[PDB]
């Protein structure tokens, strides 16, 4: 498994697709969910007054050193991440940190 499954570059940035599970120990990438093609991101928030969102996007900001906005799933636990600025090559570096 690669995180090339759950990416794609736009015009705008990367878009990077995550399927999320909030109440979590820590922020982390714990895996990848290949028939999906989403990254598996824990989020340590509680999923309520939108701050699981709210550390989703801080943890991928501080990741990828760029704005990052969620363009859908708002309220699903499958949301895609806008990062913008960004190559898929840089993102790809970050993720394999
Ligand atoms: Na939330």
């Amino acid at each position: 498994l690669y995180f090339q499954g759950s990416l794609r570059e736009t015009s705008e940035g990367v878009i990077l697709s995550v399927i999320v599970a909030p109440n979590a120990r820590e922020t982390k990438i714990v895996g990848i969910d290949g028939t999906r093609g989403r990254v598996k991101v824990n989020v340590a928030a509680p999923p309520v007054k939108g701050k699981a969102n709210k550390e989703l996007m801080k943890f991928f900001k501080k990741l990828f050193g760029a704005e990052v906005v969620i363009v859908r799933g708002e309220t699903s636990r499958e949301k895609d991440l806008l990062i913008k600025g960004i190559t898929k090559k840089e993102v790809i570096e970050k993720l394999e940190l």
